[PDB]
């Protein structure tokens, strides 16, 4: 028996769930308030340069979950690509994340791995036993100079607060790699969709039982035309923000076009507070199998997220976490609806994780129909 | 009709020719003077640490030839591997090949790509119309400072000649990059066999029609027994070294074991002429997908190849080329033999070129059989 399903959101959560159920004969109506599919994964070609631009910022696919990998490889050709971030600070260019080259270069040393462990352990401020603040967990770990060169200015720009004002919980691990691997990611699978995420998600969306409507807001009154609703909009918004708006950072992108090769890599972080942007991305560097004479770039600014802005990074400190609980209690008393996604559950989720969660959510729903059981409102842990 | 074929050597040359013909029902006899297959591509595991060691030097597969790439993929699982060489000189660690990071670290700048073109154009001497020596190539494009830091000392050790005495082509090959790409090789296909080259070659050898006798020197009187001989041993040796030995450089690999990560990367170049070894290689890093606690490393020394040393790099100057001619003129007066490979033809050949050439030579013999025409001594250019 074919169910009627409303899915709010045409990003990965909406699409993957939609496709899983379309394949099992359900009638899937997917809507999105924006004027294009893809959610925050959307890319598109700038007309003047033909560069495939990541519209909502750099989106690097990476995963250790082969099921997910095989799954996207059904909808795109993945090109190999490894993210290699550079950072400009103190009149030098370094590689990130902090590795043996960063350390040698920064200190003008010629350390082996072990020698560099020793060198970092001397630099570490153990003149403080129970580090409380982010400022003091870094200072314990990597010492004043590195903390001040690579962390303090960046954190302030990205989070809008002094690392003294932030908790030690943020930095669980000593942020140094004691080898020369400068790949940003450790995952088994990494790459970039040859024709981009918009095409990949378009492919996922291509089934007879899926209808997409764009420029289309969710309205609660619609709920009753459907057997089930998957909502990948913001949890707070669903409830009229009745208890207040969940905290995010937002990003502004200042686009410019450079005629040539503007910086020579995909992402150049700027660690200094006195540089008002957080980083510059040169988008053509994400498609290295293509060549373009004209380059699209983005200066990236981080701000507090306000009512008219797109939300990016969830803040998830004590106030925001207490606020989320109140919305959770509302959600748990709900009936033909499941909340999913970065926005529906107030978490930061990579693409690969989002896809894994969407496949599972579909699976649970499908099993709910056959076993005659209630569909849960959340398919992952949310507390 | 099933021809009886003798092949001298079980490296790539021998293996691939053997396998192409076995598959055409020929009875192929492959001898090698060593007690194992693989030629200088041979890798094996160290007892103590279990690190897979590249016995005759680290061997990285790289090709723009899709056919060859497909070919070896029939016989091994190729893991992607990108070679990122570091270099120690002047109390610092740098990345090679020369790129934007190298230029910015060496001269203490934060240039954009265009600013780096300008900086290096002012350092080079565009008054040199046509660089003929290694030194001239370097002075023309990279300038005195980069030349002397990274190339002069290293080149003096590798070749045992002043760079004014060496051909420009040696340097001509290497990327001077004005972006942050530090991939040592341009080639589209680049990787390492998951199970190593010995297994890969084993598999090429593993046909019903192929018998392999190890610890077995070639003897001239065997020729009579076969319809054709493929010889991948040294050409001068085939002729009793009757005119002198072809000029080579040899390498001494000095092994040591470290409990930990010794340098943190596969290859560390030592560019100073006052450091005696040319490089240190840490072999576990060639298998990034494996984990090992102990590490096998090699300090690597270059010196003139003598009588009992293994030949690695052919010198190929006017003298060695005169000498080669003498051996060429004897080889041309042979009837049922084709000399192949780096040793058989006195050329430096990368694995992929070796294999393409083997593929071709096997093709040329099969073509010649059908058209009852004589099989030549060389299927490739050498005079
Ligand atoms: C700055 C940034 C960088 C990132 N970089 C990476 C990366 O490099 N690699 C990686 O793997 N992941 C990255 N991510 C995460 C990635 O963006 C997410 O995993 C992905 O967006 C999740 O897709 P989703 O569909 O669940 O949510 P979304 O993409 O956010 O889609 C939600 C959709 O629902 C729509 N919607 C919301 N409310 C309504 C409504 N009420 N009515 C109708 N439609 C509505 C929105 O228009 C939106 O399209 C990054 C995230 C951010 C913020
Ligand atoms: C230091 C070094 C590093 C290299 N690194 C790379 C690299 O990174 N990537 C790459 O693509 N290529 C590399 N190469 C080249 C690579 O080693 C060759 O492509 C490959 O070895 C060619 O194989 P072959 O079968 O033609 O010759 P070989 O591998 O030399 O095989 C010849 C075989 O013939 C046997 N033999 C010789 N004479 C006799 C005889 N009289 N009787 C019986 N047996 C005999 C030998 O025992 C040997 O096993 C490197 C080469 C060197 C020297
Ligand atoms: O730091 C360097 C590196 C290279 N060169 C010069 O450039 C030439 C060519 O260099 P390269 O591309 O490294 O070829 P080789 O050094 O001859 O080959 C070795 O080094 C390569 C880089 O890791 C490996 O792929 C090969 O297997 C190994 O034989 C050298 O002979 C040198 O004269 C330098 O002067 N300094
Ligand atoms: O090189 C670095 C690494 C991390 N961080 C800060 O640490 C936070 C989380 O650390 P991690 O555990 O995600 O690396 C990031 O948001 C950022 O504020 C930096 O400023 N510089």
């Amino acid at each position: 028996k074919s169910k009627k399903i409303l899915i709010v959101g045409a990003g990965f959560s909406g699409a993957v769930i939609g496709r899983q159920l379309a394949e099992k004969g359900h009638q899937v109506h997917i809507i999105d308030q924006r004027d294009h599919i893809g959610g925050n994964s959307y890319d598109a070609r700038d007309s003047e340069t033909n560069v495939m631009v990541h519209v909502y910022g750099p989106h690097i696919f990476h995963t250790d979950n082969e099921t997910v990998w095989n799954y996207i490889n059904k909808h795109a050709e993945m090109m190999p690509y490894v993210n290699r971030v550079k950072a400009t600070v103190n009149g030098q260019v370094f590689s990130l994340p902090i590795n043996l080259h960063t350390i040698n270069q920064f200190f003008s040393k010629t350390c082996s791995p072990d020698e560099a462990r020793a060198l970092i352990a001397e630099k570490g401020d153990s003149t403080i036993a129970d580090p409380q603040t982010f400022e003091e967990q870094a200072l314990r770990f990597i010492g004043k100079e590195l903390y001040e060169a690579f962390f303090k200015g960046y954190t302030i720009k990205q989070w809008g607060m002094q690392p003294s004002e932030l908790p030690a919980s943020i930095l669980k691990r000593l942020p140094v790699r004691f080898n020369y691997d400068d790949n940003y990611f450790n995952h088994k699978f990494q790459g970039m969709p040859k024709c981009g995420y918009t095409q990949m998600i378009k492919s996922i969306l291509n089934h007879e039982n899926i209808k997409v409507d764009l420029q289309r807001e969710f309205i609660v009154d619609e709920r009753t035309h459907y057997d089930h609703v998957f909502y990948s909009g913001p949890l707070d918004a669903f409830y009229g923000y009745q208890y207040g708006r969940l905290g995010y950072r937002t990003l502004d992108f200042k686009k410019f076009i450079y005629q040539g090769d503007y910086q020579g890599c995909a992402v150049m972080n700027y660690c200094s507070v006195d540089v008002p942007y957080t980083r510059i991305t040169e988008h053509k560097y994400f498609s290295p199998w293509e060549q373009h004479d004209g380059s699209v770039c983005y200066k990236e600014y981080s701000r507090a997220c306000e009512e008219n802005d797109i939300p990016y990074y969830p803040i998830r400190q004590m106030g925001e976490m207490a606020l989320l609980e109140k919305y959770l209690s509302l959600a748990e008393n709900e009936t033909n609806i499941t909340f999913v996604g970065r926005l529906g559950t107030y978490r930061y989720l990579d693409m690969d994780v989002t896809i894994a969660e969407a496949l599972k959510t579909a699976e649970v729903y499908l099993n709910s129909l056959t076993d005659n059981q209630p569909m849960p409102v959340f398919t992952v842990s949310v507390g």
